[PDB]
């Protein structure tokens, strides 16, 4: 089903990869739709999935708020969350994500935000699951 160990993450609709910045802000690091093919990890967890990059022991997730452009997500580099957990469901060779906590697909937007939104189905925002042979995940 979703390959788990080394993936690159790239939104259908944009040809946008999940990237992130090189500098954590304070207790998160910040992400963006770009061009370069970042690697991460996805992880079984319970009957759904949790996501971290190939180099830093940080957990995907979704803030508490909505903001103007979306729901934003990021990686978790200090403190505790509940908003980590995320579903990863296969619609042929391509994959939909969702929040678990919020029920939001993940999506990258047209300006290159990275967020969850509410939908009636995440079927028609689609993400490329291409897994990377030679994955070296980082501990710490």
């Amino acid at each position: 089903d979703v390959p788990t160990g080394c993936v690159t993450l790239k939104f259908v609709n944009n040809a946008k990869h999940i990237n992130m910045w090189d500098k954590t802000v304070l207790h998160y690091r910040k992400l963006y739709g770009g061009d370069e093919k970042e690697e991460w990890v996805i992880e079984k967890s319970g009957n759904d999935y949790k996501i971290r990059p190939r180099i830093y022991t940080e957990y995907l997730y979704a803030e508490s708020k909505t903001d103007d452009p979306g729901r934003a997500v990021k990686t978790l580099k200090e403190g505790t969350t509940d908003a980590n957990v995320w579903k990863v469901e296969q619609k042929m060779a391509l994959y939909w994500i969702s929040n678990v906590k919020y029920q939001e697909c993940l999506v990258i937007s047209g300006s290159d935000h990275v967020v969850t939104k509410k939908m009636d189905s995440c079927g028609d925002d689609l993400w490329e699951i291409q897994p990377v042979s030679n994955c070296l995940i980082v501990g710490k």
